């Protein structure tokens, strides 16, 4: 009837900012977050949360201990919810059928039973990682396991937001989307979960649909804006080779508004942990279901992505004839997007492989990524001999070649470039990956710089 | 100061344009040149040889006072500042690229044309923009200079749709003019700009290189048919998975990088603009050694082949494979509703794959001519053994074993459903290429159809 | 409850001899064949019958207008029927999706229908050629044409006779095979089908499986059998070889009773109308399926086939320098097998096709075949250039370069060979592909023959 109780089996990204926000929004909602890790839970409980984004701290403490609860008692909040979220790691498969590809339900079923032993009556269950084929599999394990009196409902609530602006998302969100069957009982529970997004969400903006249809939509989704960003990369080879531009083309494309004007900004090719993964995981699922056109459509989002760090590595070594051996690189930027410390899938950390893979002397500097974490992510004694994170830009320049911007840092448009060729040896290439040296490429040439950069003819 | 304007090319391009240029401008001199006098002498007629709504009104407006269209194209262009070329810009039949690159024989000669007939300075602005036609014009102006002659070349592409040209004339998304990046092509730039700003704000004008120009009509286009092709392959497999490929666009649609606007699954896209312009960039990428870039867009095509042929073959596996002497209504034949167009119809392909298994086709559009759809047909016996043109849907269905919804007319919404299945052959089947009878499906299901439709499990 | 009357539809080798034997083995039952083909009902119904075969003139006479009837009014006879066979033709489709692999239901629909408009109560129909989904096809035909008091029953009574031996093979079977749903009522029908079957035939020959099995039995049984020949090719390459001699294997084979020493006869490749385009069909079932790897397991049947002929030809025009313009070669032989007069996917014409190719001038014997049947065989002016059919061997061996045995009749063995060599230009070969002068070798070269073999090394 009406929901009252709410656990979340998750205390990650897809469980923890949003409970906190059901518990902000729904003062009547005992809201109960819950997961084994212990380290885990005790960090939300702490005045310093696990998880950074810009004003989750405030929205958890206004309500922590209210009717928010962090708890490592997974057992007892299964049995005493009306609801109960899943959102638990779906990692992608390390060996067997779909390695690499595939995405793992083993958390999803582990949590579908544990929910089978702790509970009785009537419970909707919704789960919120959603990769394809996840509520089949709770409805499997749910009706081979039955109980007198025992009604489970299953439904489907994918998260959209972006690491980053989670709180922003989460309280405006461009739609809130659930899943359910199309039956009167799948109907009685979809109501009950919009019921709650209506606190502060309206419900023009509240879709409902199937479950498969909440599952591909958020796999669909990412793979959409995927390909916008490997069309205008594909774009940008052709600028190359014929004297167009690639951001004038865009900005005329965009400026149609049958298509809009985002994710068309050219670049060295994308990352983070969401597209590769489930552009990578819908190619899987054609594969599996005999849809081979389909899923050679859908590889070419990443074979174009693969070609464009590709060529762009290779234009190095070729103004280099070939050779890179011992000669001193500055890399600008390893995090996969400005304004982040996240290196997931970093467009970075290919194009330093190509390099090491030639004998260059890496010198990398970045603002906000740590050093750990980039010394990590090039290994696999090769990153013992040619890499040197450098504390400051200045420092990474300093007898380099080449200078390689592969993020696109807002602080790279202010640096001192006559200070930083005069310190270069010649001649001296600036290699931008990011168009973040746009306007300035006039001063650097009168400077003395060979200056290159991605959708631009040389 | 542009206070004289000649327009080669008395074509969907060159006619409306102007027109409304002219119509926008009293104090410009605006002339219509074309070499075919029965074309001209209609533009002058009170039936104009381009049917667009408010074009009657508009060119009656000025015509007479600075508005002319005329057989005299020499002293047209020795007096214009400004001379538009807007000439047929043909698909290659034979030679190398046959089917994919268009033929720049015409622009040739009107270029050829132009230095003939022009001395002082000229803005001579290409409009038809496929690749490689402002460096054509370039080419033989260069070649053939006079003493004091003076000719800038811009590119200044078209955007309109059929069907809204005075409304898409009058409201750009935006205009873009391609020039030079240089002291002359900036001057010739900035007297095109104050010509569109006596209506259009200085916003909405976009100014880039003649290459980006070229490159951006094409790249729309080709975006616009990736949008189609990426979500008929979700169709695929949301048939496959019990998803529901409306509910999924719709969730893709509402995310505001994405955007709503092309997103509706269908037997395959037609019309004049998009396999042509797709054909052409994957062309012009083989030819400048981009195969990657080649395959990239190519599988935009071979996506919508594949749509067309999965849908024509779930009609034939339906009827077990033999097709022979059995009649099938085919309600629709234009490339969409409300239009009498039929080229890259779906609708071609369709009637196509059912005649190669000797189907007794009745084909019903309220707006296509028996003349056109018979002419389509018979594009390389069969057209005439195998095909009727019915007056009215009831006659088409009489007696068939299927019905192939192929076109979206509203019409169709609103049969009588019950009537037409009690004089079809049972199993009585309809086939729904573009998700026109959507909330009906229990109603006939109810009746007796067996109803399918794309982007739905059976 | 019990079959009293018998309709049988279709007047051909399926339904002809089968019902005639019924008729004759139960003197209860009236037995009615019908067909639109009015010459072949009065050919049924005069002394001399449109099929050949031994004692069946006898057969048919014995009971014809007793309680076997020819009649050309089909609708009559459904009316009246306990049982209804539908046994007519289910050719290749010659057109469309499976054009040269796929069967046609056409007939088989089309009877389906006229059973529902001519039929009331209970009745049993039972399809005799059996291709895949013919069942089915008749099951959703009367599933979709019900009335008040209609309860039609589907069977599949495959038949599994060899021409020339038809009375044979049907008064002794190897066994009978009836495919019926796994229901109540389809038991009740498969029970009533058996006891007709059970005049002649023992209870033990009689298997009983569903309409699934036995269609897919009666393909996969001709493809097994044409696996058997070649496999044992296979091996005859491999003989060529090494020295093996593949009448020495095979007969080692045979002596496996787990294998048995039927059809391990080594030849210049199999015929008949039943082999390849049973292979064929199998292969295309598992395409449409999704079964690749099932249809390329299979498909080697074929391409085994293909490459046995094509090596002796090419071992026939390498022996003659590559040169057989103007030669003269005697093809003694056409029919696809010895005793019978049918040349259905003879190796024959194959053979002479690839000599025609070469200019070769063909000298064309056999017993029994038709002059012209052999020359509608070869064309489709080049046969009237290079194609002499001959009245006698020894015609066709005077002045040729070879002489190519191609057909395996017994009268080979027996021809004049000292007399053939002399009237022949030298070096005189005999190219053997039926192994029918095994044991002549030693004689053939000492009357200075070269003399070759499938299977024997040269």
């Amino acid at each position: 009837f009406e929901i009252k109780k709410i656990c979340c089996i998750g205390a990650g990204y897809v469980g923890g900012p949003t409970c906190s926000v059901i518990a902000h929004m729904c003062p009547e909602i005992r809201v109960t977050v819950v997961d084994v890790n212990e380290s885990r839970i005790n960090a939300w409980n702490s005045p310093t949360l696990p998880i950074y984004e810009p004003g989750l701290k405030e929205v958890v403490e206004s309500c922590r201990g209210k009717n928010l609860f962090f708890s490592t008692n997974i057992d007892d909040a299964i049995k005493e919810a009306d609801l109960v979220f899943i959102s638990v790691n779906t990692p992608t498969k390390t060996y067997g059928m779909g390695k690499g590809r595939a995405a793992d339900l083993k958390y999803i079923e582990a949590c579908a039973r544990r929910i089978v032993q702790n509970s009785n009556g009537y419970k909707i269950v919704t789960e919120k990682s959603t990769p394809v084929r996840a509520a089949e599999s709770i409805r499997r394990i749910f009706d081979a396991n039955t109980k007198p009196n025992l009604n489970l409902q299953v439904l489907s609530n994918p998260e959209f937001l972006a690491e980053g602006t989670a709180i922003k998302d989460l309280k405006n969100p461009d739609r809130v989307l659930i899943g359910g069957d199309e039956t009167p009982e799948g109907q009685r529970a979809v109501q009950a979960l919009c019921a709650v997004y209506e606190h502060w969400v309206p419900r023009e903006k509240i879709l409902t649909t199937n479950t498969w249809s909440s599952e591909l939509s958020k796999l669909a989704a990412n793979a959409f804006l995927a390909q916008r960003i490997s069309s205008i990369n594909s774009i940008s080879a052709l600028c190359e080779a014929t004297g167009a531009d690639v951001e004038e083309v865009a900005t005329a494309i965009g400026m149609d508004q049958r298509i809009g004007n985002k994710f068309l900004k050219a670049s060295v090719g994308f990352g983070g942990s969401c597209f590769q993964k489930d552009v990578l995981n819908l190619v899987y699922l054609c594969e599996a279901l005999n849809l081979p056109e389909v899923a050679r459509y859908w590889q070419q989002v990443i074979d174009m992505n693969d070609y464009q760090r590709r060529r762009f590595a290779s234009r190095i070594i070729d103004s280099l004839f070939n050779t890179v051996t011992d000669k001193k690189i500055a890399i600008l930027g390893f995090a996969f997007k400005k304004d982040t410390g996240d290196t997931r899938e970093s467009s970075s950390i290919y194009i330093s492989k190509y390099l090491m893979d030639e004998g260059a002397h890496l010198h990398i500097y970045d603002p906000k990524v740590p050093r750990e974490q980039i010394v990590v992510d090039l290994s696999h004694d090769q990153v013992s001999r040619l890499v040197t994170i450098s504390k400051d830009p200045y420092e990474a320049c300093d007898g380099a070649h080449a200078v390689v911007i592969c993020t696109e840092w807002d602080m790279f448009k202010e640096l001192d470039y006559e200070r930083i060729h005069k310190k270069m040896l010649k001649p001296a290439f600036i290699f931008d990956g990011r168009r973040v040296l746009d306007g300035l490429h006039n001063e650097l040439q009168t400077i003395g710089f060979q200056i290159e950069t991605i959708g631009k003819k040389v």
